[PDB]
């Protein structure tokens, strides 16, 4: 159980765009909490003069992230009165007034304190420190000292802090900053990694490691890069989905390859990894529809590699969400009636929906914004197929155009990268709620535009396997892998 009490100083000394600046920092970081599957319950507060109140952590709606940011966001600099007055002694009882009691002692709290250090009224705040570590039973048995259940942050507002005062409030623990100025960034950032335990969340899908000391690796955890040692050696992308799978593309793989000659390489490590075998979506044939003038038919192109080693997640090695599994309906932050084809509507809407995919560039791994056409807009994406290599007599286009494929790239609403040979197998992503969900596979595209070319034909478009659409055999084959498809 987790307590975090946000009090922000709305006197005059702040001022409008500082104070607004400062709530930003606040809904931010109810964000990330959120993000990381976190759920504690919150207490908002205003002070001047005298404290505002806005959320009480005994309030039912005070665990629920979208009601507090909700609250958060309503709070205007104007609605605190008495701006002539700074009282932050009186803002910490406010906080007291919330601990105290007319299991306590399992629940951690939290003091995040926004102010210039100004205070002109009431006694020493710190007094106010004192009385809750007395009342949490804080450092005053060794052995059971508890300071791990109490932390006072305080971020200084503006351009004139007083350091002193601020300092003396802030908890004060070994080889740990709890005070920062608001335009800090590196500072904010770090508080976040001293507040939440990483080791909670290690289970769960989608999850990057945002630091600024992060790699490659740290941003793109789910990554996987293949190798296949033929001939011409091949090199494709994949996604870890599960600690013993990690999905791909089908085409990248032939029937003539041996096990052997097949890695896997992840989390930046320099070894590679060996594979059990593939398993190929059993609908995958590119020969299917030679007749019908489709010399290669990329139709259900998807496939499973199991390792031989079963993988162990962390900062550098993660899955990535599945679409209609239950970890995806938490990423989601969804009830658990949620059901696949409402995170269908919610993921894949019938309009351009903003994606990203990963392009290895030259050692260094980058991230590609692109838009996927499932509205008005996805007819003329598809049909520009007509224009790819080898087919230019194809009769009917929806023939090799699939309602297996995603399609993104082109001018409309964007000027959309396009995917290079190295990124198929490689994930076709969604990001929300600061979560990554995976809806398709890089599979193909109509224009070779690859290093990436300068400018591109508006009918250089780009197809992929949309994962909602092999969904019974995604939880046919991974049915034992614990990601709980609904
Ligand atoms: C994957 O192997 C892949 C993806 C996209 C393309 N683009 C084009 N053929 N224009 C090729 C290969
Ligand atoms: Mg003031
Ligand atoms: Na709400
Ligand atoms: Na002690
Ligand atoms: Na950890
Ligand atoms: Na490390
Ligand atoms: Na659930
Ligand atoms: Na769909």
């Amino acid at each position: 159980s987790m307590n975090i009490y946000l009090v922000l100083d709305g006197s005059d000394s702040i001022g409008a765009s500082n104070f607004t600046g400062a709530k930003k920092v606040l809904v931010n970081l109810i964000e990330k909490v959120a993000s990381y599957g976190v759920k504690p319950r919150y207490g908002l507060v205003t002070y001047a003069t005298y404290p505002k109140i806005w959320v009480k952590v005994s309030e039912a709606d005070s665990s629920n992230a979208d009601w507090v940011t909700k609250q958060l966001n309503e709070i205007n600099y104007e609605d605190h009165k008495l701006k002539s007055g700074t009282n932050t002694k009186k803002a910490l009882q406010a906080v007291y007034s919330m601990m105290s009691w007319p299991g306590w002692n399992r629940t951690r709290h939290v003091i995040i304190l926004m102010t210039d250090g100004l205070h002109n009224m009431g006694g020493d705040p710190i007094t106010v420190i004192d009385e809750i570590r007395d009342l949490l039973y804080i450092g005053k048995d060794r052995k059971n000292p508890r300071e791990d259940y109490l932390d006072v942050y305080v971020f200084g507002v503006g351009p004139l802090v007083n350091q002193v005062n601020i300092n003396a409030l802030a908890s004060k623990k070994d080889n740990e900053q709890h005070v920062c100025k608001v335009k800090d960034m590196e500072c904010l950032e770090d508080v976040f990694y001293q507040m939440i335990d990483e080791s909670q969340s290690l289970s769960l899908c989608g999850m990057v490691w945002e630091h600024r000391k992060g790699t490659d690796y740290h941003k793109q955890p789910w990554q996987a890069k293949i190798s296949v040692i033929r001939k011409g050696h091949e090199s494709c992308m994949g996604a870890v989905v599960s600690e013993y799978f990690v999905l791909t593309a089908a085409h990248c793989f032939t029937v003539d390859d041996k096990e052997h000659s097949i890695k896997v390489s992840v989390g930046g490590e320099k070894r590679d990894l060996e594979i059990e075998v593939v398993l190929f979506h059993p609908n995958y044939n590119i020969n299917g529809k030679k007749e019908a003038g489709i010399p290669e038919f990329y139709d259900y192109d998807v496939a499973l590699i199991k390792l031989k080693n079963k993988l162990k997640y962390g900062q550098t090695i993660r899955p990535i969400c599945l679409p209609c599994t239950e970890g995806t309906t938490r990423a989601l932050r969804l009830p658990p009636t949620t059901t696949c084809q409402q995170q269908k509507e919610e993921l894949l809407p019938a309009q351009d929906i903003k994606a990203l995919f990963v392009s290895e560039e030259e050692k260094k791994l980058t991230r590609k914004e692109v838009y996927i056409k499932n509205g008005d807009k996805k007819g003329s994406c598809e049909r520009d197929a007509q224009y790819a290599p080898g087919y230019d007599k194809v009769k009917d286009i929806s023939e090799v155009v699939t309602p297996r494929f995603l399609c993104t790239g082109g001018v409309s609403p964007y000027a959309d990268p396009n995917t290079c040979r190295g990124d198929s197998g490689g994930p076709l992503i969604v990001h929300k709620r600061s979560r990554f969900i995976q809806v398709g596979v890089i599979s193909w595209g109509v224009v070779d535009v690859c290093k990436r070319q300068k400018q591109v034909p508006a009918h250089a478009r780009d197809f992929h396997i949309n994962l909602f659409q092999v969904l019974p055999w995604l939880k046919e084959k991974l049915q034992d892998e614990d990601l709980g498809f609904l």
